């Protein structure tokens, strides 16, 4: 029997362990990282733009109270691209840029200060319902050393939920006992192009702009499980 | 007391815990992975030529029932090589490349859907018999712009069981409560060489292409151990 | 309740069929290392495009009431801050693009593991409590090396560790995976500053990632801790 949306329901006790029934709301609030790496030279050549795991801390309020979360954004199935202006030192060129399509997955773990994710090791009848949110891709300027600079503009994914397992966000200090929340991706406008080439009407969120400017991508949630957690 | 090859048996039982042991017969296939870049300049070059973990996740038929399991190949101890063509622009060149011999160990992380891995944290009486493997390397062409090419071709080790821990595989998605199995490395014919040089009669695995065109790798074992884990 | 007796012990504070409440009372000697990536501007000689802090790993053994230990310690950085020096774009003018230094807005972490009882299964614990001294770690020189010129030399700089919380954290070595303690220490920075020989860079305080042992083979960190963990009884 519950009561109210953040509980934490005792399920079965015993001297050491105990069984908790643990409801939460959640806020998940998370942002995507890159590698953008130049080549030597000239500079009119890139050689790597890639997603990279990324953190972030933050606070919001539940039932009056603060809270402090804290996810770690990760993803995979990326899809490799490349664009080749040609060979020469003032030839425009990407060796290789990373992009999330239909058949990749964006993971974020998710931990907050709350009872609930207190020693969370042994879960079961975990259930989790989430929202869903896009993803667009800002605009990306390859300033060039001499001439009109291209720009990468565009993409776009919307993430759903797909599965909940359990997780560590290993920190620089704490290890986070976690909820990983897996999503799949569906490709939404707007497709993406780079100016000044033939580059265009492709689907998909490049690792060159993912946020777009946003501070963080946001979701919203709740989650119930039982989990075997030391009694004292 | 037993009575089959893939058992569990209840050694004892509280309310939310109890200890099992767990007999399992296994089917362990990896394989290696490799990180091969090139220099810049004209293409004559490469730079490093290293082992990187590996996963591998495969199906196989055990007491009639189909089991899902994943593997993750890793190497420690591995020892430096190089060959030094020339100083030109165009002189064929290896600045570093990997060879793993006796003084090296591979790790293979091993993990099946049975309900052996599930909560496997706490492990008493672990005992596991394995059979060796040799790995042999496959050849491996340099494309140089201009000339024959180079090719690494022969080298190889035999595994040999030497030991196993608890781990855990990190995956993109969940992380999976594993047994690693540690090997020692005994050099074995074919030694390597690299044609077109004077590279030649060399003993051990070199990270090139140590997978010989093999899907992977395979060793048959049998572990026993007894685990503490929840009841429910 | 239970009561302590000697500096090393291990108390039981309850006992059930499968699991047990330990407090584990111990001196340990903390020893370890910072390590650093020292990287060369391709090209020809005179630039070095990083120099960073790596995590270290240290093995070990001290003596405790007679008995021989065996420690395993893991040092890492964060917070550190970026630092670079410029002195022309010209092929033969002295560069180094990124070199990290620790300050006050810094942590050093040492995770530390020995094979005695306490950290066996350590999982769950409570009362946790440590008590360590403060070390101070000094920068020892580095020569960039050059083509042609006097050579200029990092040299100085110098922070003070102090304990500032401990948690528990897992050391993932090449084969075992060590349940340890992570003890962080923030950083007070200390005299003298550092400085690059034969360059307007002076003045500057916080430990440089060039040479951050300055020659010892470790650093060390003693104390003693307390703590409460729920283990398996068998």
């Amino acid at each position: 029997m519950r009561a109210q949306a953040n509980e934490d329901i005792v399920v079965s006790k015993t001297s050491l362990w105990k069984e908790m029934q643990y409801n939460r709301d959640i806020t998940i609030r998370f942002k995507f990282a890159s590698s953008i790496v130049k080549s030597g030279g000239l500079g009119y050549k890139w050689s790597e733009i890639s997603f990279k795991p990324a953190n972030y801390q933050y606070t919001y309020t539940r039932d009056g109270e603060e809270v402090t979360a804290h996810t770690t954004c990760s993803v995979n199935g990326m899809n490799d691209f490349n664009f080749n202006g040609g060979s020469l030192p003032t030839d425009f060129v990407i060796s290789r840029y990373e992009v999330i399509k239909e058949n990749s997955y964006v993971y974020v773990d998710y931990w907050d200060d709350s009872q609930a994710f207190r020693n969370m090791v042994y879960v079961r009848s975990l259930a989790a319902n989430l929202n869903s949110v896009i993803c667009t891709g800002g605009d990306y300027s390859f300033a060039l050393p001499v001439g009109q600079w291209p720009v990468m503009t565009g993409g776009a994914v919307s993430l759903h939920s797909a599965g909940v397992t359990l997780s560590t966000q290993f920190t620089d200090f704490v290890s986070l006992n976690s909820l990983r929340f897996r999503f799949r991706l569906t490709v939404e406008e707007p497709s993406f192009s780079i100016t000044r080439t033939r580059v265009s009407r492709l689907y998909g969120l490049p690792a060159a702009n993912p946020n777009n400017g946003k501070e963080y991508y946001e979701v919203a949630g709740r989650f119930s499980l039982i989990s075997l957690v030391p009694s004292n």
